[PDB]
């Protein structure tokens, strides 16, 4: 019932621009590494069944693609170091740039050594911490979202980058404002109008997509943003980035194709970013960061 | 056809607020007693056979929820004193907040005596006079409601709280001017958007729940709003409280549990009042207080 | 496809208002006569099989109900002298308020004695001319539509009352204009969102009668005006007199109970006079006059 | 899903604007010719069997009513000189304005020559180049558009008047900056909302035939500007000319009747211009140019 916010923009269309579709660059830097495209693959839990399959099917697309890759919770790796198999992709995806995952509300028992354990266990390039009061709000399981932030604040200087993220909620202004003075690497605004890793009465609670790419914007101008929840096209893709974006995520959409084998999420991921490319060459730009702004309300 | 409006508001969700789902607090003081939540069951009248039956479930549940009461308009226990046991609920709620009702245009028939009478035969803590020039109008009853204003600021010092609401058409503006300078301990807006007593072609006619609380809340700052009508679910509860209401009333949708027994109306305010907390907490408020200001529009 | 508008603008219910249904007082003098009511019968023509038997069945109503009625048009009677009977009404409706009707295009061949004779064979009160470039442009009728302003401006001071009006196609604001001078008794907005007598591709032009109204009150302060075009229900009526009518006209509705005999229209205005009634009461409005501005948009 | 946005405007219909129907002159001169009527039969390939059967049916209507007629691409005649009969139209449309058309794109492959050769096979009056980097960027065509603007420039002094046009997706405000200098006769805005050569998952992309008429009206004042992307009725013409039109063309729509000969695709355009001339009566225009400002939003 609540959408993304998206579709109440329209791309700007540039008959006369000039360009070569051949010259849309979509090589974007990230956490340290270089992308192909500004497209990172969502994190995801699901089941301990299809789990080890799952990854290994994204991980080794992503590799393919030149895409990031972010993993599912590393919660259980840290209690269950037999799960450790069920997350290993590096086998399959040597180059390519992943990001641990894990719950900002583990910092109350979970210190320095254990986050550095999660991502070296993994062979991670960097670590996203996500937040998620409402989800775990009404799924009454733990509650108390107290110094997370002044917690983080106290170690993030880590020896790796570190980001921030939603779970489909998404994140307000103020929510920026907290993570203002943070060192923080990226964030990821996971907003409303895709899938919400709580549904998957209450949940009409949330931040349009469209509107936290705003927001965030707003407060924090100059760090990386990431642009995710039912951003599903490349023309929402490309919207997104117009509204103030540098990277994209999705999800959901990827389940499909990651139980059928790499070839398939990577043929998912591949019209995606095809349609992306034309998107920006349509409007003008020559790569990601010329999307900005080329796009206008109504 | 006309909603409450509160679906044009969104609650501001807050990811990082950095509360913890027990701190938010739900007592609220209200009429000289203290409630456990800022609910209250409105007033319901419906027949003489279930009568008795259905106050005896609310009251019940009144008192275990901690939860305020409204009666359905003592009008007939003024003249029929034998109709005494069908609202006498004292003996299943001893200490609840009990509210007598009585319809503004009484006033006219009835005195200062009448008036403690009545609330002391009810053991009531408090009198609501309901004023509804439009229902009365169309059901061609008695439709003269000159001078009741000024009929109960010649009273209206009584030996108990005194409050005046609607019936599902809404308090406009003009209208809490009308009441700005007389004594009275609250307000209830009751407005369009859920039910009208009068419909249980011209029931188009009144003011938005969502309306009414900002309108009223503008022409009386101080006084305590109680936001009906159509006021449904925990989150409309949580927006009506951020327009500007202090307490929520829910009337006929609490009938069929009523009909059920007190464990099945206790069970409906409690789904309620626990999706109110999460919401006050999503949004980050310790307190219906502090949810204030917490919406926007679109 | 297009509304009147009326459904953009909301009643302001009063509940504290503090009037009594009996004092709103719904008499209105109009062109000549004092009505019970600021109602009229819409100006119909239709077949010449039941022309006479309608005439009479809406005269008759129009006697008891103390309201205005219009004639259709009397062009017919000018040539064809016969066709008097089906017109002459008084019969049944010796004091009621009537009005004739007449094309303005007309004026290019009928001159003052022809307008004199057609009130006079009528025994009428009053004379409408209305004016339809729009629906005889459609028919290929009689499409030229020059200098007939200025024709009734040099007739205008007439032995009795004159009024102009659309049908069903709405009157604009510079069409107020193009009226502004003459000594008029009153204009019949007619506009866009009931039934439009052309249409008993194009009829999507016109203006509607919400709009219609608040632009030639703009134009013409201080003349009577009639809302007329799918003005339909009390409410309407109540929200037309809102936006600055004096007078509510319908035409179309009023079939159905003119074949059925007097008493069933008499029924139809009865329900809406009644329910208009309603409104004003609701509203806080004493008389139409006190209706002017207790409407607001959205 | 995407409209020409000409739904959110309201013709001004004027009841007393005092004009005759027979006064509505759409006399237009274009392009060197004077036309009967602000109408082109816009530019259109489709298949090589009935290529030839189509345009001879639009040709000889053309002629009939005095309109103009836009070929499609004579692309395949530089290359096969023998497709030469499938255009060659004068034999049964001598005297009507007729405009080559070709790919802006092609400019990288072909020179001044070849342009005079294309129009003088044809015996076009006018050259008409269309640029789709949309459309050829979907289809996998030839999507570089560098240079094309300068490279016309140097060019465009040439022995017929010229124009540009988009085919569908519309031309920005930008894009109308981008020609701004160029000695241009004409621009065909083309917007979405009607059909696309490309469609005929990005094609939401493209700008609203109103918003790209409003937008190019702006940057080119004084350019004469055709109108078209399903400007399918006469009232959609006559609002096309209000916001900033001085002709209409219509495509799509006329291939059902080019396929059952002139007859009915002249009987077509005839009920459009009929319908055309209907509207700028009943809006007080007596012709194209005066339609100008007689609309207004919502
Ligand atoms: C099955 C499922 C499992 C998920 N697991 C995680 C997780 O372990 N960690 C996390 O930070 N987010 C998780 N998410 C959230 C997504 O990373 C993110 O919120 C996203 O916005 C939802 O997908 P998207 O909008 O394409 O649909 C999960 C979402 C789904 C649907
Ligand atoms: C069956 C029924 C009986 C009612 N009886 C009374 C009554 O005696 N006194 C009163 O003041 N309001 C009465 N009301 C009005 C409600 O207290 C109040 O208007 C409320 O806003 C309507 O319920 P709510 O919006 O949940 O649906 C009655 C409403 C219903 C549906
Ligand atoms: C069958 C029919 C006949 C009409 N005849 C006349 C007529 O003779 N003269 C006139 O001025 N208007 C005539 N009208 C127009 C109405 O008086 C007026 O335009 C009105 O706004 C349309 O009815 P209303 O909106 O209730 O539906 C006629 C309308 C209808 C439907
Ligand atoms: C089958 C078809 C063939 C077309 N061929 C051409 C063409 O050769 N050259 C051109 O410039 N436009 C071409 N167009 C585009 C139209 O001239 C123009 O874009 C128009 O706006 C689309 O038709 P309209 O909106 O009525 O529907 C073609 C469109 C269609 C549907």
């Amino acid at each position: 019932k609540t959408t993304t916010g998206l579709e109440g923009f329209r791309l700007r269309y540039q008959a006369l621009a000039g360009l070569a579709l051949s010259e849309v660059d979509l090589t974007t830097p990230f956490l340290g590494k270089t992308l192909k495209a500004p497209f990172l693959i969502g994190a995801m839990t699901g089941g301990e069944e299809n789990g080890e399959r799952i990854n290994l099917a994204l991980a080794e697309a992503a590799e393919a693609l030149g895409v990031g890759m972010m993993l599912g919770s590393g919660r259980i790796l840290l209690e269950r170091p037999e799960a450790l198999r069920s997350f290993r992709v590096r086998k399959v995806a040597p180059k390519a740039l992943l990001i641990a995952n894990l719950g900002l509300a583990q910092l109350r028992r979970y210190g320095r050594d254990d986050l550095l354990r999660l991502v070296e266990m993994l062979e991670a390039d960097a670590l996203a911490f996500h937040v998620n009061p409402l989800q775990e709000a009404v799924q009454r399981g733990d509650t108390d979202f107290r110094g997370l932030v002044e917690r983080l604040a106290e170690l993030l200087p880590l020896p790796f980058p570190v980001m921030v993220k939603e779970v489909g909620h998404g994140l307000s202004r103020e929510a920026a404002l907290a993570l203002r003075d943070l060192p923080l690497a990226a964030v990821d605004v996971a907003g409303a109008g895709g899938t919400s890793w709580a549904r998957v009465e209450l949940c009409e609670i949330g931040i349009p997509t469209a509107r936290a790419i705003l927001e965030v914007r707003e407060v924090l101008p100059h760090l990386p943003l990431v642009a995710s929840g039912g951003v599903y096209t490349g023309t929402d893709g490309a919207k997104a980035l117009a509204l103030g974006a540098d990277l994209l995520a999705v999800a959901r959409p990827l389940l499909r194709p990651a139980l059928e084998g790499a070839e398939r999420v990577a043929a998912w991921i591949g019209d995606y970013l095809e349609e992306l490319r034309t998107a920006l060459f349509a409007i003008g730009a020559r790569n990601p960061k010329e999307a900005r702004g080329r796009v206008e309300r109504v």
